[PDB]
């Protein structure tokens, strides 16, 4: 057998691994299924893509069309169905009739061979005819090949019979396809809308307490559900919800030793109350996490709890279970770093000695929280735990409860972050928040927006408890703004951590990320009722961004995304597009000056003619525009972040 | 089972469709394999390259580098031994001891945790020193062990004693490798030295004749042997050689009907004398053929047939194997075409009606002239003919004889060029004669020296029967000293069609690249005698040039190739290494005006200091110059078509 078959149809895309990792979509996503297809000498060729459901069930019709002349690249768009394991074939095949037609056009004209021509073409069309089921489909085609043989009629009268339109529209539908060859087929996981769509909510649940009580419980905690329901959010993003070590304990400010009423960083689990199958004695029992839960979900929200896999030198596995930790020579096991934080608090477990019984422990856990209604796990720091551990575990979950969605927090190199994302991560934390200028934010989305999105889903999240950027610090509340508008448009997942709203922006120092008083250490319980009637929080803005988000297609994928140019290098521009609704954003980057610009928009790349001018209404204010070819845009900070329009039907 | 393994090791190159088909190289031919490697967490990790033979016997100890900053992307240079079929593997390892020693060397000069390191690092030495083969190196590590253990001493002191240079070269030689992991084996064919690297001249037998017998024979043709291997050439292609139809046989200058004495083109192949087992009667016998290869072959000549897989309409196949052709209902074959040309004088075979017919057919004529010592074959226009049916064919052929080598003449758009060197051609022909100006020719050979040369071998005709390009046409003499320079530098294969080095330069017209008065349709006799006196042959440049690459390494190597810049768009420097020879060339494009420019040497890309100023030799003059970092050149059209310098050691 030949590696090559009659029609060569060759690097079929997307391809993840050379096929031994699937390539993801949810369900309602469409993407580019693509093959580089050709045959020998001057014919023409054709191709089409053969979706295949999970019990192996073809999808429609769907004709190839070569994606730039001259290339031999060939590309249809998909759309994926019902979630589970999906294949995709790429058919290639002589298109014999598009060359007669070629040929019957120049040489009919000329008189060359004209009823040899002719009669040749009448055979074409009678094969093509004995495959159309449909009747009034095939007597169409044998009413042209009757006249394309009535040699008592004008050979160019013979020859136009066979290129009516509704001829043509007979053979776009069932086309004659020669020596049809076929790719072997690749894997396609389909999974639910949320592992590429939704926005997050981050906060702790301790600091939502009351006068007598300041450290907040999972009862006093379920008050604060409400107002992210309406500020638009669908998960609710937990950090660590279990108890804390006491040996090494940070104290406030991510200071050394802890004094006597410090609270600790949550992802310092573990103590002689519990791991990490236990809850806090603070936050309340397992009955009042259930409350918090079905309290969430009533508003429409999902529980994302935090996986670090890691321990307090105070968790029941350090010595339990002391092989699934290093030991130095003298019996210590050195603390967890990411230099040059270290985390004196936490030991990073070691995996070398008893993978089996991490792994079975890990899906143990997983499946207890599971059973208790949380579908989402926001994975901590995975890239320092081995990489095959992740694909197990992952690949164990998935087994039995496919929802189940992970989200790698990898702020790594790009190797280790697109293979997390490829072995299994439903969701991948990314370089958003250092990705600031036009041009930084233009080269990131074409990458995100591009090949990765086969295999990584982003979480664009504006802030983390661990990264206050220099943009937000310097930039103040239009700042804020601004970021809001770009991560909520730029992908269809995003998310704020609490306090992102008040426009938190007080660093530990200049120069760093961290926040002053970071909430990782102490309480921080904030007067959320005085900022709404202040108007001190940009609350309103995100609640119409999830508001936008949720009335426009465009804005729940990613894939489908261009940058349009502007004449101000602080003046970014962009479209998304998903069947007839599109969404086109204007964003002032510059925090502190107004910015006028002109916007000059890739019509056709709307697909709109270069002259025509439609409507735009923006989203923001609700005031329409008549736009075009050329557009200007004045922006004042403050007063406006950016136009996020909708263009009118 | 997972798909990442306890260490990634992940896209091993070079890969060629998925694995599905070898990556190529020739004996003594060195080339980069490369990977992505990381692990978890922050520790080092090491990595090295397995090459097997087709024994399976493991090659040298090949360690492998980062290859650029954060990257993760590791590559090592191999070389291949003996032909066939061989595979490599990549070794991906945890590297304790690299990592040790970054924190050794921070904290033992800070004091922390002096005792507890020293012993870290004495067991990590205990343990490489238990796997290492050699005695003294085995005590050599013991040595330092005892050392870092030898708690009466000043920590920096025991530190140091294990971090000497003959301590550092018994590790790098046996690493101490944490948690291997490799990589699926990849396939790499290796065939004989000629696939890649040889000097090609084309000429027709039957132009060599008497003033009696004015169409030569293989008997008189063979005096044209010696002058040819004088030249310096290894391989003489012959176009077809067998009967010529007289059916719609082309007379001179492709005209449409022949006269009395015309001769016809070659490639029309097939009368009832024989079709593509036979000999021309002009030309002779099959013994005056074995003659002909018995006296080439004593001059270090091999012969390259031209095969041709088509038809004049005289051929018995054509009354013999009518299915082998494809009918129009009036019964009439159309004749071949590569349009705008028509080909009036050819069939094209049809392949669809008894493809097993076809290749054991072609597989006997092949084996045939094989028989009588072809052990190469010029494939003419392979792209109009089954990309499956020419994978067949070479398998077939190569199974048994795998030293056959097939050159694809294949000027066609990229992906059928490269999938025809990726089914098996050993070298393919190129773009090379429509690459004239300096950006031309460096991103063409920036293309050819790159990942294709894992599955292409590039063989540079500076001329064709078929191509004359209007470079040549334009630039008389001094463009064809420029380009064979340029071939002959450039590629390990080149060569050049007869009447080149008398710079015959005329076209059938402006704008073609058809030569007037074509040989393809007549008798063209040359007084090679009268142009060695009067000097109006490029012959002697030519000879030198082949002298250069046969004393010189670095030209008989494909891969390793620099561009280094000058102030001149007319002006080209590029640089070639293989060991210890280096090849500098810089040439002048223009061929009409003197060009003078600064040369700016990539010094470390020769392996030499930015300052340093290293002697050469102009190979085409014997003159030494001492070159460095900037270099003045002066080249005049006529005088100086180049410089060819080689570095003295």
């Amino acid at each position: 057998p030949t590696v090559v078959g009659r029609i060569p149809v060759l690097d079929v895309r997307p391809v993840v691994q050379r096929g031994r990792r699937p390539a993801k979509a949810v369900t309602g996503e469409s993407f580019e299924v693509s093959a580089t297809v050709f045959r020998e000498g001057h014919d023409a060729v054709g191709a089409n893509v053969v979706l295949r459901d999970p019990r192996g069930r073809p999808g429609p019709w769907t004709p190839m069309r070569e994606l730039a002349p001259g290339t031999d690249r060939w590309g249809a768009t998909v759309t994926a169905g019902e979630t589970g394991t999906w294949s995709y074939t790429v058919e290639a095949w002589g298109d014999p009739v598009t060359t007669w037609r070629h040929h019957a056009r120049i040489k009919i004209p000329a008189g060359l061979d004209t009823d040899l021509v002719l009669e040749e073409g009448a055979r074409l069309y009678e094969r093509a005819a004995a495959d159309v089921p449909g009747r009034e489909d095939r007597r169409e085609l044998l009413a042209a090949v009757d006249a394309l043989r009535d040699e008592s009629r004008p050979a160019a009268s013979r020859l136009a019979a066979a290129l009516t339109p509704q001829v043509d529209a007979v053979l776009a539908r069932h086309p004659l396809r020669d020596l049809v060859t076929s790719s072997d087929p690749l894997p396609l996981l389909v999974e639910r809308e949320r592992a590429l769509y939704g926005a997050w909510y981050e906060f702790f649940p301790r600091s939502e307490g009351t006068p007598h009580t300041p450290h907040g419980t999972f009862r006093t905690a379920a008050r604060r559900l409400p107002a992210i329901a309406a500020m638009g959010f669908d998960v609710v993003y937990l950090p660590p919800i279990h108890p804390i070590g006491t040996t090494h304990r940070k104290g406030r400010n991510n200071t050394l030793s802890a004094t006597g009423d410090d609270v600790g960083v949550p992802w310092a689990i573990g103590s002689p109350e519990g791991g990490h199958d236990s809850i806090h004695p603070a936050l309340g029992t397992l009955d009042d996490f259930d409350h918090f839960v079905t309290e969430a979900g009533k508003l429409g929200l999902e529980i994302a709890l935090d996986f670090a896999l890691q321990c307090s030198p105070d968790h029941p596995w350090v010595h339990k279970h002391p092989e699934w930790f290093h030991h130095r020579p003298d019996g210590t096991i050195a603390h967890a770093e990411n230099p040059p934080k270290k985390y004196q608090d936490i030991y990073p477990i070691a995996f070398d000695a008893d993978p089996d019984g991490l792994a079975t422990e890990t899906v143990r856990i997983l499946r207890h929280w599971m059973d208790h209604g949380v579908r989402i796990f926001r994975v901590d720091n995975p890239h320092t735990k081995p990489v095959a551990f992740w694909e197990r575990v992952i690949a164990d979950i998935n087994g039995t409860d496919p929802d189940v969605i992970f989200l790698a927090e990898a702020f790594t190199r790009p190797a280790m972050m697109a293979t997390l994302a490829q072995i299994g991560f439903q969701q991948s934390y990314t370089y958003f928040t250092w990705r600031n200028t036009k041009q930084e934010l233009t080269e990131y989305l074409t990458e995100l927006s591009g090949e990765a999105a086969s295999y990584m889903r982003p979480n664009f999240f504006a802030n983390t408890p661990d990264i206050l950027h220099a943009y937000l610090q310097h930039g103040g509340r239009p700042a804020f703004e601004v970021r809001a508008v770009l991560a909520a448009t730029l992908s269809p997942t995003w998310g704020i951590y609490s306090g992102y709203e008040l426009c938190e922006n007080t660093p530990l120092r200049e120069g760093s990320e961290e926040y002053l008083d970071s909430e990782k250490y102490q309480l921080k319980p904030r007067d959320w009722t005085r900022a709404a009637r202040e108007g001190t929080t940009i609350a309103p803005l995100v609640t119409r961004l999830n508001t936008i988000r949720r009335e426009n297609p465009a804005l729940r994928q990613l894939r489908d995304l261009h940058f349009h140019p502007t004449d101000k290098e602080e003046v970014i521009a962009y479209s998304k597009r998903q069947g007839s609704n599109t969404v086109l954003v204007v964003v002032n980057l510059d925090p502190r000056h107004t910015q006028e610009a002109t916007v000059s928009l890739d019509m056709p790349q709307l697909g709109l003619d270069w002259h025509e001018s439609v409507p735009v209404r923006d989203e923001l204010t609700g005031e329409t525009y008549h736009w075009g070819r050329a557009n200007y845009v004045r922006l004042e900070p403050g007063r406006t972040p950016a136009h996020v329009c909708t263009v009118l039907r």
